C-alpha cells in the first residue's frame, strides 16, 4: 500500500541533505532518518564514538544495537501519517542491508569481528528481519554516488568529532561494497527479492537536475 | 490455551535432572548451540573473561532462549509445558549480576535492558508464565554437583559467584521482593521445594499444577 524507498550512499555522501530536499515537495513524502541521536546518547556515553575509538571491541555492540534502532524507527514510521495520502511514499536513510552488507560486513573482514561475533550477527539479523521486516520490503533504492576523496572532505565540512580519524582507506573499502552491490549488483544477499529491486543511481560528486529524475524512478515503480 | 511453567533454580542445583524425571512435555536450555557457534564456545568466552564477553553472551542466550520456547509451544486435552529457566531468571538474575560487577559497563547494561524490553513486548506475550517452580539449594551444594556433572567451563565458578546468584534467586521466588517490568508476575504462583538432598516432589507438583 506504501512505496518505500532506500537512499544509500558512503558516509558524508549526502544522504541526509538529499533526504531533506525531497521532503519539500509533495506533502504525501515523509522520511525516516537514522536513530543516530541515540547511537550518540546511550545513558551519557557515544557508543558510536566507542566503536571508532576501539573498533575491535565495540564493533558487533554497535553494529547490533545501530541495526535493531533502525528496524524499530522504520517500523514506526510506516504506522503514521501519510498512512492515508492518495501517493504514499516513505523515503528510508540506509537500511537493514547497507547496514549488514556494507558496514557490519566491512568490519568482519577488518578482523575487528571474531568468527564468533560475526556468526552471531548474522544469526540475529536474519531473525529479526523473518518477522516483523516483510512489512519493510524495499520497493526500490536511490544510490547517491561519490568518490570516497569526496567523502573525506565532507567529513570535515560536517565536522563530527568522531568521523574526524576515519583514513581514506575506511571509505575506500566502504565505497567498493557499494559499487558491487548497487552498481555492478554483483554482491549477493539472502534476501533474494532485491534482485528484482530498481535502483536509481545519482552522482552526486558535485540541485534540480537530481529532483528531475527522481520523480521519473518513483513513477516507474 | 496452554499452561506455561518455568523451572527455576541456582547453577547445577538439578533443573534438567527434575526436567526429565517430569517428562507433558518440555524446553530445555539452548546450551548446545551457546557452546557451539562456529566451533568456538561462546559460554566458555564469557567464564574465561567475563568483561569483555557477558554482554555477548547474555544478547546470544536470551534470544536464542525465545526462540526455542516460541516454536516449543506453537494441542492436547492438559497441555503442561516446563520451561528449564526463564527470560526473567536471564536479565533478573544472571545479566543483573554480571553488571553488579562490573562485568559490563553503563552501555551494555542500558542496551541490554532496552534490548530485552523489546524482545519481550512483541513475541512474548505468549510466553507469559502461569506458575514457577523454584529449586532450592544451598550454593555449597551447587558447587560440589558443578563437579558432579563436571562441565570443564564451569570448573573454575567459586562459591561467592554461586552465593551471589543465589540471593537473587531468593530475593525474586522466596520474598517476592525484586520488583521487575512486568507486573503480571506478582500474581504468578511460586512451588519451592527443597532439592538439597526423588517421588514425595512429584506429589507437590501435582497438587500446584491443579491449584493453576
Ligand atoms: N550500520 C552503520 C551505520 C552507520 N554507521 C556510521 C558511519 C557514520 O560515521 C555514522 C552516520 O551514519 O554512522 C556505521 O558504522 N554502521
Ligand atoms: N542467562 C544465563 C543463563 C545461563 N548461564 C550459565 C549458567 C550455567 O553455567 C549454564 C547453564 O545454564 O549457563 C548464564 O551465564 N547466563
Ligand atoms: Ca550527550
Amino acid at each position: 500500500r506504501i512505496k518505500k524507498i532506500s537512499i544509500e550512499g558512503n558516509i558524508a555522501a549526502g544522504k541526509s541533505t538529499f533526504v531533506n530536499i525531497l521532503k519539500q515537495l509533495c506533502e504525501d513524502w515523509e522520511v525516516v532518518p537514522e536513530p543516530v541521536a541515540r547511537w550518540c546518547n546511550v545513558q551519557s556515553t557515544n557508543v558510536l564514538q566507542m566503536m571508532y575509538e576501539k573498533p575491535e571491541r565495540w564493533s558487533f555492540t554497535f553494529q547490533t544495537y545501530a541495526c535493531l534502532s533502525r528496524i524499530r524507527a522504520q517500523l514506526a514510521s510506516l504506522n503514521g501519517k501519510l498512512k492515508d495520502a492518495e501517493k504514499p511514499v516513505l523515503f528510508f536513510e540506509r537500511s537493514v542491508y547497507s547496514d549488514r552488507y556494507i558496514f557490519a560486513s566491512n568490519l568482519y573482514e577488518s578482523e575487528c569481528m571474531n568468527e564468533t561475533e560475526w556468526t552471531i550477527y548474522q544469526d540475529w539479523h536474519d531473525w529479526m528481519n523473518n518477522q516483523f521486516g516483510q512489512s519493510l520490503e524495499l520497493d526500490g533504492i536511490i544510490y547517491l554516488q561519490a568518490t570516497p576523496e569526496t567523502c573525506l572532505h565532507r567529513i570535515y565540512l560536517r565536522g563530527r568529532n568522531e568521523e574526524q580519524g576515519i583514513p581514506l582507506e575506511y571509505l575506500e573499502k566502504l565505497h567498493y561494497k557499494h559499487e558491487s552491490w548497487l552498481l555492478h549488483r554483483t554482491l549477493k544477499t539472502n534476501f533474494d527479492y532485491l534482485q528484482e529491486v530498481p535502483i536509481l543511481t545519482l552522482d552526486v560528486n558535485e540541485y534540480e537536475s537530481l529532483v528531475e529524475k527522481v520523480k521519473e524512478f518513483l513513477s516507474t515503480l
